């Protein structure tokens, strides 16, 4: 299945957050209606904060996360929780190498905010 | 029911991440087997991140978020989702009001690093 | 915080099904848009599905799930899990005594069908 | 990544149910510890549900879920959820055709019984 994939509300605000574990640069694309609105590099194994910002989904609501070490596409995992019927989390885990722990880059969405 | 609480392998290391989002100062205390090993205290109705910190579990693996406001407790709402078997999100959020949104400190806990 | 309430697409098709684990009947109650449209009624310890159903959202799109033993109101505890941006889960536990097992009656929420 | 994988608390009793919503029949098989314990086969286009049983976990709490359509293997997305640090849901999706609505085939795991 595609992974990284999520709708949200239109012309919402989001957090999105990103954390590396990682002897590789993690490279994190953030496409929001198929236009690259962030990007994020960073290299960390020890959960570093490689990126964290405000955007708006715009009038299509998709965003989309893409994973890149070195122009190498990783493997992604993802789903969306809701709780209280209100929290939002998007999540997505990805994976550049063997040992399947998916933590590589981290990428956390979070709505509503304010 | 309780919530906020989680039970995490034993001697592991985590991220735990903290987000504003209210008018009214947060203050997220981080308890690791009934001792508090982290406080962060801030203010935004942006997202700002308030603390983000890397923690052991320790031996019992309980990990238990408290939250709140000018001394008064917010209400918790939390749950644990893992993917592709091996990559973990404790999640919580938390009011310190009246309009439900529980956005008013969220608290992201992750695991495992490296 | 308000557990059991789900906000789902407008005039879309779900399912609901129960399950019991407890020594108590169990009596779960559904709404649509603030109106009961199902009760299941049921008594296992093993799991046993004590109703199975296929209803509409309605204009409102809000379900919500109570539940009670011998018309005392459990503790609810519930969230929401998207897959692959389209397959919809809508989750609830409930408690009716003092183990907090959460899982007297489980009640399991899914959209799309067809 | 590898979906339909689950690790469960050894030897625990625990709930599998099928659900289907497409055309085509569905073969739902479920293995613990590498073995074959059941296998649900049945046609809804409307949530019926093709299989409910109890198994075991076994030493090892390793549980399998594939779903084929006339011998052919459906796509499976997949998470696990847990609530109040108890309540435990291992979530499957499976699409077995073009129109990525994976429902095909739903399955829903739950721990603990009782
Ligand atoms: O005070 C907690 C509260 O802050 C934010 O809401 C604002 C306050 O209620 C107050 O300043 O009134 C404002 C409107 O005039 C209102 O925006 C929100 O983040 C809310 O969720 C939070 O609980
Ligand atoms: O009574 C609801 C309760 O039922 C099940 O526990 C049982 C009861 O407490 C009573 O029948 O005593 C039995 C032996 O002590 C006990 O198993 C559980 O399903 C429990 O979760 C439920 O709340
Ligand atoms: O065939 C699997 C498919 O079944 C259901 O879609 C139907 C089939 O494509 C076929 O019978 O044509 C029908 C009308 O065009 C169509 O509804 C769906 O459940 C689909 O999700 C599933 O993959
Ligand atoms: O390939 C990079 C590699 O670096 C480290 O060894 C670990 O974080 C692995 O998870 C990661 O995949
Ligand atoms: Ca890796
Ligand atoms: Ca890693
Ligand atoms: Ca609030
Ligand atoms: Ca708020
Ligand atoms: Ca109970
Ligand atoms: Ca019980
Ligand atoms: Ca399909
Ligand atoms: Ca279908």
């Amino acid at each position: 299945a595609t992974q990284g994939v999520f709708t949200l509300p239109a012309n919402t605000q989001f957090g999105v957050t990103a954390f590396a574990n990682s002897a590789g640069t993690q490279t994190v694309n953030v496409q929001v209606n198929n236009e690259t609105v962030a990007t994020f590099t960073g290299q960390s194994t020890n959960n570093a904060i490689i990126g964290s910002k405000v955007l708006n989904s715009g009038g299509g609501g998709k965003v989309q996360i893409l994973v890149s070490v070195n122009g190498r596409s990783s493997d992604l995992v993802s789903a969306q929780v809701i709780l209280a019927n209100e929290l939002n989390f998007a999540l997505v885990g990805s994976e550049d190498s063997t040992d399947n722990d998916y933590n590589d880059a981290v990428v956390v969405i979070n709505w509503p905010l304010g």
